[PDB]
C-alpha cells in the first residue's frame, strides 16, 4: 500500500446562539470527498490518490479543536466532537451523541480527539472502496461531526456571545491500495452558498422535494456540474449526480417539511439529486434522499403528508458518472 499523511485547519466552530444543539460540522473522511478550508492545499494529494486506488484506509485519525477564546471569559457551551461510522445521516440527540464516540470540550479549552484504525475500518478486511460513482455502503466511510449545546455566553457582560470558539485542524494518513483508473473523481465541486432560499414540497407516497432559487449559486453550480437529468417509474427522472448538502446555519431550524423527514433537515444535512423539469416557479428542483446509497439506488425519501427562508448551503459534489 501506499501512505499519504495530511494534516489541515478546516475551518472555525462558532458559538452557539440558539440555546439548543446545533450541528457545526460535517466533515466527510473519503479521500476524494475530503474538504479544504479556502485555498487550503493539503488534502489535493489525498484527492489525487484517491482517484488512483481502488482501496483506502485510515492509519490515525486526530481532531484537535483549539480555542480561540479564553475560559474564563466565555461560558455556557460544551463542544462534542463525534465519529459518524458510516456517514449516515440519523436522527439524534444530544444524548444519541454522546452514545457515539466522541469527546467533550469545554469553551477556551483545547483538547485533541484521537481516533484508531479499529474506529475507522473499513468492510473491506479494514479497507474502503474510493470510487463513490459505484457504492456507498463499502464506500463512502466514516465522518466526523461537531455539535455544540448551551448558549454561548460573554462572562464580562453575561451577554450573548458571537464571536468564533474554537479552530479545527484534522490530522490523518490515508493508506491506499489496487488500482484504478478514475481520473473522473479528481474534480469534485465542494463549495459554499451563503444566499439560498429554500423549500420542501410533497404529498403522501410522493417523494421530498427541495425546492431552491433558479439564480443562486448553489443551483447554478449544481446544474452546470451535474450530468443531466434523464434518468428513471411514476416519478421524476433524476440526474445521476448526487450532492450532499451541508446547513450549518440556525436558520435551518426554520425549515418546514412535509412529514415524516422533518428529522432529516433539522439534522442539518443530506443528499440530493437535480430532477427534471419544474416544480416550484423560478426555482430548481431536487430529490432528497437520507443517505448516500439510496441516492445512488433512486430510492428517494416518500412523504406522508403535504405541508422561502434564505439559508446558508455547504455542499459538496459526491461522485462524477
Ligand atoms: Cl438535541
Ligand atoms: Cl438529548
Amino acid at each position: 500500500a501506499i501512505c499519504q499523511r495530511a494534516t489541515a485547519t478546516l475551518g472555525t466552530v462558532g458559538s452557539n446562539t440558539s440555546g439548543t444543539t446545533e450541528i457545526e460540522a460535517c466533515i466527510l473522511l473519503n479521500p476524494v470527498l475530503v474538504k479544504d478550508a479556502t485555498g487550503s492545499t493539503q488534502f489535493g494529494p489525498v484527492q489525487a490518490l484517491g482517484a488512483q486506488y481502488s482501496m483506502w484506509k485510515l492509519k490515525y485519525l486526530n481532531v484537535k479543536l483549539t480555542s480561540m477564546v479564553g475560559a474564563s471569559a466565555v461560558n455556557g457551551t460544551v463542544l462534542r466532537v463525534s465519529l459518524n461510522p458510516t456517514s449516515t445521516p440519523s436522527s439524534t440527540s444530544w444524548s444519541g451523541l454522546g452514545a457515539r464516540k466522541h469527546l467533550d470540550v469545554t469553551v477556551g479549552k483545547n483538547a485533541t480527539f484521537k481516533l484508531k484504525p479499529s474506529d475507522l475500518g473499513g468492510p473491506r478486511d479494514g479497507w474502503w472502496l474510493t470510487n463513490t460513482n459505484d457504492n456507498a455502503s463499502d464506500t463512502l466511510g466514516p465522518s466526523i461531526e461537531i455539535h455544540t449545546l448551551g448558549r454561548t455566553m460573554s462572562s464580562y457582560k453575561n451577554e450573548q456571545f458571537t464571536g468564533g470558539l474554537f479552530l479545527v485542524e484534522l490530522a490523518s494518513e490515508w493508506c491506499f491500495t489496487g488500482y484504478a483508473a478514475n481520473p473522473n473523481l479528481v474534480n469534485l465541486v465542494k463549495s459554499t452558498d451563503n444566499q439560498v432560499p429554500v423549500t420542501f414540497e410533497g404529498s403522501a407516497g410522493s417523494p421530498l422535494i427541495m425546492n431552491v432559487s433558479e439564480g443562486s449559486h448553489f443551483a447554478r453550480t449544481v446544474l452546470a456540474r451535474s450530468t443531466t437529468p434523464t434518468t428513471l417509474a411514476g416519478e421524476r427522472t433524476t440526474s445521476d449526480t448526487v450532492w450532499q448538502v451541508l446547513n450549518t446555519a440556525v436558520s435551518a431550524a426554520e425549515l418546514v417539511t412535509p412529514p415524516p423527514f422533518n428529522w432529516l433537515v433539522k439534522g442539518g444535512w443530506w443528499f440530493v439529486k437535480l430532477i427534471a423539469g419544474r416544480t416550484r416557479t423560478g426555482s430548481r428542483s431536487f430529490y432528497v434522499y437520507p443517505s448516500y446509497q439510496d441516492a445512488l439506488s433512486n430510492k428517494p425519501a416518500l412523504c406522508t403528508g403535504s405541508t422561502p427562508v434564505t439559508t446558508t448551503l455547504q455542499f459538496t459534489q459526491m461522485n462524477q458518472p
